[PDB]
Parts: C-alpha cells; sequence; structure tokens
C-alpha cells in the first residue's frame, strides 16, 4: 500500500488533505477529479501529484455548499464544464494591448476576447465569488479562470461560435445592477402615453440602435393597436448603458462612446474587433493593435457611460 497527499477541492479556497492509493485511480477513490482543467479520473496517482491540489465534483453537503457559495449554482454538470474550458483557455495566451489584457486568436474566440476587453471598461460587480476573483485576476493579466468561467456560465464550449450581446446579457444576469433603473415613455397617436420602469440587466441593455442619443430622442417601435408609437429614454440610472443593432456601417466619434465590438462577415460565423476611445481609437484584435482618428465600420455594440439621465421632454 504505497500512497501519496493530496488536497481536494471544489473552490480552490478550502482544501481538503487526502490519502490516496496508488494503485487505484482517482475515479475509483474521489469521483469524476480535474488537475488545472485535466480530467484525471481515469488516470493512478503519480508521485509528482504529492501536495498538489484536485478539484473533485461535490459528493457530501458541505462540499455543495462550498461550491454553491463560490459559483451561486448547484448544477452538477457545472465544474466539469468549467474544467473542460479551463483545459483549453490556460493554454491561450494573453497579452496587455493599450493597458487591456487580450487574447490571442485561438478556437474561434474572438466574441471573448471582445467580451473581456469590454468588462475591463465599465463598472460591474459579479454576485459569485467565483467571477469576481476572476474577472480581478484577469484586470491584473491571468484571465485563463475568468475565461473559462465565462464559457461555462454562457453554457457554451471553446470553439462554439458566440455572440458579444448574448455573452454580456449572461454575464449581467449574475452581475449587482439592481440598483440600475431605466424609465421610458411610449407614445402612441391612439393609446396615448405610457411609461415604463425597468430594473436589473433590461434597464442596461438595448437592441435596435447603437446611438444612445437616439435612444433619448426616440425610435420608432410597434403599438399593440397596430400603429408606429415613439419610444423615448425619460430617466437611466446606471454606470453604463450597452446598445446594439444588427451589424450596419457605423461611425464612431473619438470621445462619445467607451468601446464597441465590431462584427465583420456572415450570420454567426464571423470575426469580431474591439473598437475603444482612448486619446484616439485603438482596434484590439486579439493580440493585435491599429489605431486612428477616425472609424468608420461594421458596429453591433457600442457602451457609454451614465450615472444618472432626466429628459427635458414635456
Ligand atoms: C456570431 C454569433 C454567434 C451566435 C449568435 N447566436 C445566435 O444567433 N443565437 C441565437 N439566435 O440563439 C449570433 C451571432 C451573430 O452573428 N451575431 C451578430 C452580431 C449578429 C447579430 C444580429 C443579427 C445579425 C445579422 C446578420 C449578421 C450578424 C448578426
Ligand atoms: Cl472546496
Ligand atoms: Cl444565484
Ligand atoms: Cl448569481
Ligand atoms: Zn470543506
Ligand atoms: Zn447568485
Ligand atoms: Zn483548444
Ligand atoms: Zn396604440
Amino acid at each position: 500500500v504505497r500512497t501519496i497527499k493530496v488536497f481536494t477541492t471544489v473552490d480552490n479556497i478550502n482544501l481538503h488533505t487526502q490519502v490516496v492509493d496508488m494503485s487505484m485511480t482517482y475515479g475509483q477513490q474521489f469521483g469524476p477529479t480535474y488537475l488545472d482543467g485535466a480530467d484525471v479520473t481515469k488516470i493512478k496517482p503519480h508521485n509528482s501529484h504529492e501536495g498538489k491540489t484536485f478539484y473533485v465534483l461535490p459528493n457530501d453537503d458541505t462540499l455543495r455548499v462550498e461550491a454553491f457559495e463560490y459559483y451561486h449554482t448547484t448544477d452538477p454538470s457545472f465544474l466539469g464544464r468549467y474544467m473542460s474550458a479551463l483545459n483549453h483557455t490556460k493554454k491561450w495566451k494573453y497579452p496587455q494591448v493599450n493597458g487591456l489584457t487580450s487574447i490571442k486568436w485561438a478556437d474561434n474566440n474572438s466574441y471573448l476576447a471582445t467580451a473581456l476587453l469590454t468588462l475591463q471598461q465599465i463598472e460591474l460587480k459579479f454576485n459569485p465569488p467565483a467571477l469576481q476573483d476572476a474577472y480581478y485576476r484577469a484586470r491584473a493579466g491571468e484571465a485563463a479562470n475568468f475565461c473559462a468561467l465565462i464559457l461555462a456560465y454562457c453554457n457554451k464550449t471553446v470553439g462554439e461560435l458566440g455572440d458579444v450581446r448574448e455573452t454580456m446579457s449572461y454575464l449581467f444576469q449574475h452581475a449587482n445592477l439592481d440598483s440600475c433603473k431605466r424609465v421610458l415613455n411610449v407614445v402612441c397617436k391612439t393609446c396615448g402615453q405610457q411609461q415604463t420602469t425597468l430594473k436589473g440587466v433590461e434597464a442596461v441593455m438595448y437592441m435596435g440602435t447603437l446611438s444612445y442619443e437616439q435612444f433619448k430622442k426616440g425610435v420608432q417601435i410597434p403599438c399593440t393597436c397596430g400603429k408606429q408609437a415613439t419610444k423615448y429614454l425619460v430617466q437611466q440610472e446606471s454606470p453604463f448603458v450597452m446598445m446594439s443593432a444588427p451589424p450596419a456601417q457605423y461611425e464612431l466619434k473619438h470621445g462619445t462612446f467607451t468601446c464597441a465590438s465590431e462584427y465583420t462577415g456572415n450570420y454567426q460565423c464571423g470575426h469580431y474587433k474591439h473598437i475603444t476611445s482612448k486619446e484616439t481609437l485603438y482596434c484590439i484584435d486579439g493580440a493585435l493593435l491599429t489605431k486612428s482618428s477616425e472609424y468608420k465600420g461594421p458596429i453591433t455594440d457600442v457602451f457609454y457611460k451614465e450615472n444618472s439621465y432626466t429628459t427635458t421632454i414635456k
């Protein structure tokens, strides 16, 4: 009976000492077992494993509670999906580009690089400690865990084609946007005027126009009476807003937005780049950086700063 000592965890915070039989697989002793993302369930302990930390699927109430406290999910597949993604994201390169942690292109990850760049430029606090901790580590240049968690929380695998707006939508549902409030007014010739209040994610996202200004002035929406009506923003309380539309040629002016998603090619299988407004316009394409004083190109998301806005419309 030869044995080594290892640590098991679900969160990489709470470590549990184990003595493992080197004649039995990790799986026979712990159930599903991972070493920095690699599935070692069907592998026997090696000497070099001595004192290393292994992730294991929770197999008692104590570990299921630790997993809920860290990830805010009880989904038994979550840990396996996180580890599957981490097994690739730990091999990606995360260069600093224009003071931001980017990702060198691999495994169709352009949407993920564009999201990661965006998240470093808007004010957001994540509810699950796993996401908040990884977000801090990503900002400091170590983004492998954050990217793997984003894939797991969005139900996406490495290589799957992803949409930045859909990814941000899922992440915002895991963020504290409770204080965020949007008041809209809908004006119809027939039904008259009606005001509604949105909160959380629905208060910071709009689909239909890239222009925050145009949203303030009013956009043409269908009324249930059949008529076109005008929707406009009455009041916005949020640290940012995200304006999205199907990709179209659009002019980005230095100092009038925070950052934007460029999308080139066909529906689903195209390529994202990230435009950021600094002292001039920077285009971050994974590891690649270009700058220009002007920009016109196919934009699908624009992010803007906000604190408190109240319309002057009567
Ligand atoms: C790249 C990508 C991955 C997954 C999705 N997902 C998707 O369509 N999911 C869905 N309908 O459930 C969309 C895109 C996508 O093409 N998004 C761009 C920004 C896009 C969004 C909306 C309308 C479009 C029309 C033409 C081309 C791209 C368009
Ligand atoms: Cl743990
Ligand atoms: Cl929750
Ligand atoms: Cl949550
Ligand atoms: Zn414990
Ligand atoms: Zn939660
Ligand atoms: Zn890979
Ligand atoms: Zn009406």
